[PDB]
């Protein structure tokens, strides 16, 4: 209602959308998960975007990993920070201690730790800090309620000299409690929990906001995956669309076919093909894929169920000849496995791919093949971005169902009706969005150039 | 996008594919797992495949088990190590403790352990370390806090010597902890976990990756299996394929179902025959094992619900004379048992007699049979597994099932029709991929000769 | 692939075939579970069979029970203790302590427990080697990392003195850890691991070896049943058949069957009845079983639902006269009861009947009466049991369901039809193997002499 609290961009992919503008200026952020989960490239990625982006220098404090080993392990995403060592403007501070040697308590905050901080930031100029495990200090006493004063003297002291804070903290549980102690998320500002859930033989990871004091946020976990660009979070949201065409109606390889349906498959649209094994479906893809290559557009064909050489062979079976389309790079066959990886990978895949090779038509093959032992939550996600990264890219769209339906525009039905003790067909336009669509039943052939659709059921 | 870590190939069967391309040069790893897992002889296997294949020399740090007691355990595995330990290659370190005997506090790392291994590493020239049982010397105190700079000095000493290595850790529970003391996890860059899962009263043995700094990898659980030769892991991902045949349609048996079905089935191509009880299946399985001997082929006959001399008494009375044919080598027959072990064994055992044996045709009875009791997700693999097997090998395979569909290619369905207060039959072709399949239902009956499919029922 | 670790026999029902020859020779073995689970009679057993048939003496040392007690519990599995003891060949070694006394630490190791073992095992010449509740002895130190040496020089003496050795311990839950302090299992080489599981309010026994170093054995749960004779474990695996007889077809009490079902049922076949309640099942046992005191042949009924004298009083309502056949030895009648025992009791109860009577024909009645309120995992394992049995002895057997036909041969379906407001009946031969089945549907009355099949329904 009032003035809120100013906020800084992190520029990672999908969480400024989380967060509504970033994280909040001058103030600490708990990052904490179990082993393996991504933690520590948060906030390398963090420096890193505020580096190149905003031209805002900051300090790295280690505990654990020696400098040489994070800038090699950095330097697999591409980026190099030995660069921006040397140009002065990244800091990487080493506070992890000597492989042989004595102690007495471990140091102290205000001792050295707090000091030759405070000394960075006031020599490079930093404006983002990154501590990372500071249970790593905090180990050598089991004093579950003395490392409260001490991590609140150092969030304090670090929002009195005035910079943008994350700090990192391990787990043992995955739904247990948030750290080890219990304590510091009542201490930190704000608490990013980071999941890497095995359930049914298969990893998740996701993330999720648990409180940002004094402004808002959205509430709940959010699936991420660690690439070779980084961490790339997916969020929601409908942007502004161009879905007003109605007049730009596309064809569907099937000339018969566009005799129904009202002149052919609208431009940005989600066409939905279903019925049994054995009825007709990909003979329904490969003509959609191959109708693309007459007006010299470019198309993608996604099996998973399907050995390409096979598509090949059944292909030249029907008259297709893929290979010839595909050496004019007009079309492009994926042949990938569903078990090879999760869902959250396989959508990655799609949209890399589709960046990749700019088409004007899709066809995802057997979205059942998909659904397969994975749970119903994850597969809707799967589905609901699919169809919004291909609705608002201007694609058209063609998936195939194996016997959803509130989300695709047009439905063709086929089944199987037995006549005189023979198994025929049946091809049925169930629905459209915005057009007249043939509401007969009429049966179909697939012969040796393709389908054949004869008069109705009378 | 840039240069990666380069990585040490360990030359275990599936292993490589999974870490993609090995275990990372100049760093540990932590094996942990419970009691009876397989982590011993990983270990084992990943100095001794180093020292056979590429020729590097390796060391082997013990705390529990002398020497001979290890050479006697790898001796069962056809591998010998008294040679190798003669030639110089190999040396076996003893660092486990005297039967009697005091101690102070159980020695120390820069002491002698760390010393006599720094020694062996620059006398033998060795590029691989296995340590097994870190567990064993921070026993002593359990002081949960006090083993991270133990174990965090024996990995950076151990790297800034530069050797590859694989420490060994156990655990208690299966699905809790990584580790005992909830520290291992987050020193070790690489962490491999090992379960023995009871379910059903059947085990099951998987490994996975949890982490690798620096790197990609293959995220969940994968099934192994301990056998003669070792561990055998169970990796997925087709490679080339030639399934473009079209052409070298083989025969089924019955020259009546070749009158159907388009000419023969396709030779490299899974064909699924399906229905109720007593409907017919074992004689179409016995009719396409027989038909390969007539072309001078071998063939295999997988039987998981019969007790072979009934296969041969059924064959008898329906005309086939198994003994004359297996007395030339051109029939195998197995006569195995649903659980008798895991689904997993099974498929090994698939594997090596396929391997063994060099057939043409594969015959497994009863798909249904082995889906009894087990759960979907092993269910699944196995059927996934077997059918790719087969398909890359370029051998047709028949499959039972009693009353999977989107990976077979043909399928047969047989049933009862009630007629006049009889019980008849019929057989039906439902499906062909790349050929036509005479869509009509015909009856068929089981005489004393074989299957005779009659007319049409209009 | 090379020479193995050899084994001794242990001469235990059902062990050998587990472990794959027995135990190690030269390696101890820790046999834990939880109170009364059968673990101090193991051990009993493993010296008593090795003294009795191979000729080895053996050590008992004992740490709870007297000498006497542990005499008077074997006395009553019908072995005898005190004359091998006599004889010189059984030593019973006491380390049991005093009911009033004092103690400084409980003495050693070292001290006398392994001084005494070892002059005794140099003094009998004994070769296998049995110590029994091992916890008792480390108890007075809640120390668990201090055990592990304890339980090593134990472990690493007896391995130098060069016997085979089984220790016992306890365990507190059923599916928790292995042992008590959780270290006994990561010491010795052999684990073997029994459970008394209480489900559904019933107890269930089973057995399972977690590991063997150096060779293989069958991995999972076992159960086995503690009987007069001691451990009796039930094995798997299918041993040479005589299938092959198909000549040998014998009568199935109704003529009128037999002009059906090709001649007879085979000799060595699983018959299976099935249809709904009050339908006549009970009338084709009465038959199939009085066929066989026609030809002076043996036969056992096993009645599960019926009350003995009723069975009589039904049976001379049909004219059958069971007391006349029963008085020549010809019939025997067993009357039990399905919820006074498990099904692996009723399993040994039906073997111990079919070995002690000697028969040619077995009718078990109401298989579905025995498979209310158990698991379906057991159900399974009992019905392969029982049929494995029966088809191994060359036994015709048949069964009786009311509304497994994988595992039958023939099966005849009976049922209720309504015509014309009456409720009538039918029989039809439903499948067969090896034979033509007459595959009409004709009625039948249960009249005051028994069945008469009649016309079809046209
Ligand atoms: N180039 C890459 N491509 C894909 N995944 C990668 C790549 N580099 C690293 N990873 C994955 O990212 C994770 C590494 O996370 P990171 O080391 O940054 O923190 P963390 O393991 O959670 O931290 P800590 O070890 O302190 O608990 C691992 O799962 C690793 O497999
Ligand atoms: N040359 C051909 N002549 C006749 N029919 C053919 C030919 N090639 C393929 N077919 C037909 O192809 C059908 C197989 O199904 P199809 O490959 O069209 O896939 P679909 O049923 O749409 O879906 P899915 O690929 O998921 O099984 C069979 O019914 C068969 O008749
Ligand atoms: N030749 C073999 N064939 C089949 N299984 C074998 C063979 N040799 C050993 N095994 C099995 O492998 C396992 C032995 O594992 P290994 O001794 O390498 O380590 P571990 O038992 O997990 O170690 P630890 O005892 O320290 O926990 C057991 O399950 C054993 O039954
Ligand atoms: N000599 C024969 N004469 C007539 N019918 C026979 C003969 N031998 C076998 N049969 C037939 O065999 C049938 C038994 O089924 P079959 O052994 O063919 O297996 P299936 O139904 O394909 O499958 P399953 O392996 O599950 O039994 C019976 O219906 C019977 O009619
Ligand atoms: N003659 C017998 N017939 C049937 N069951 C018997 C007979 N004798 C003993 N049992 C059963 O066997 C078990 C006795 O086991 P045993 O005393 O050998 O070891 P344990 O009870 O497991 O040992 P501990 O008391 O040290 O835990 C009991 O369940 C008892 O009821
Ligand atoms: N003397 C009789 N006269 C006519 N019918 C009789 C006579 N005795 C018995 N029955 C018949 O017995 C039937 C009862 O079923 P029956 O005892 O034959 O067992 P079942 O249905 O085969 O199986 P279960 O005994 O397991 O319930 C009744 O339908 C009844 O008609
Ligand atoms: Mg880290
Ligand atoms: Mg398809
Ligand atoms: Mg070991
Ligand atoms: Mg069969
Ligand atoms: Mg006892
Ligand atoms: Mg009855």
């Amino acid at each position: 209602e009032h003035q809120a609290i100013a906020k800084m961009r992190t520029m990672i992919e999908g969480f400024d959308d989380i967060s509504h503008g970033g994280l909040p200026i001058g103030r600490s952020t708990l990052v904490s998960g179990t082993s393996g989960t991504g933690k520590t490239l948060f906030s390398i990625q963090f420096l890193y975007n505020g580096i190149i982006e905003f031209d805002e220098p900051g300090v790295f404090v280690t505990f654990e990993e020696t400098p040489q080993d994070i800038i090699k392990n950095a330097r697999s995403f591409g980026w190099d920070l030995a660069k921006l060592v040397d140009e002065g403007k990244l800091f990487i501070l080493d506070a992890s201690p000597d492989p042989e040697g004595q102690e007495v308590v471990g140091g102290f905050d205000l001792s050295a730790l707090i000091e030759r901080i405070n000394y960075a930031i006031q020599k490079y100029r930093a404006r983002r800090v990154s501590i990372d495990s500071v249970t790593s200090v905090f180990q050598q006493y089991d004093a579950s309620s003395v490392v409260r004063r001490e991590l609140f003297r150092l969030v304090a002291r670090l929002k009195q000299i005035g910079a943008t804070t994350v700090m990192t903290t391990e787990r043992i549980e995955e739904y247990g409690p948030i750290a080890r102690y219990g304590v510091e998320e009542f201490v930190s500002d704000n608490v990013v929990i980071l999941r890497n859930v095995l359930e049914g033989e298969r990893r998740r990871r996701t993330l999720e906001i648990l409180k940002l004091r004094g402004t808002s946020h959205m509430k709940g976990e959010y699936p991420f995956t660690i690439t070779d660009h980084g961490i790339n979070i997916f969020p929601l949201g409908a942007m502004r669309l161009t879905q007003r065409s109605s007049n730009v109606r596309v064809s569907s390889g099937v000339v018969r076919l566009d005799e129904m349906c009202g002149g052919g498959f609208f431009k940005d649209s989600i066409i939905l093909a279903t019925g049994a094994t054995g009825t007709g479906k990909t003979l329904l893809v490969s003509r959609f894929v191959e109708n693309a290559c007459a007006n010299k557009e470019r198309a993608i064909l996604f099996a998973y169920e399907e050995s390409r050489a096979q598509l090949l062979r059944n292909a030249y079976s029907w008259g297709m000849d893929f290979e010839e389309m595909e050496r004019q790079n007009l079309l492009k066959i994926v042949c990938a496995y569903p078990e090879s990886a999760g869902l959250e990978d396989h959508l990655q895949i799609i949209k890399s791919e589709i960046n990749d090779f700019k088409p004007a038509r899709i066809a995802i093959d057997s979205l059942s093949a998909l659904a397969r032992g994975v749970s119903n939550n994850a597969f809707r996600q799967f589905v609901i971005g699919v169809t919004g990264y291909a609705k608002q890219e201007e694609i058209t769209g063609l998936f195939t169902n194996t016997s959803i339906a509130a989300i695709t525009d047009t439905i063709i039905l086929l089944q199987y009706v037995e006549i005189r003790g023979e198994m025929s067909r049946a091809i049925n336009v169930f629905k459209m969005r915005g057009s007249w669509h043939d509401k007969a039943i009429r049966e179909f052939m697939i012969s040796d150039k393709g389908p054949d659709i004869k008069d109705s059921f009378r």
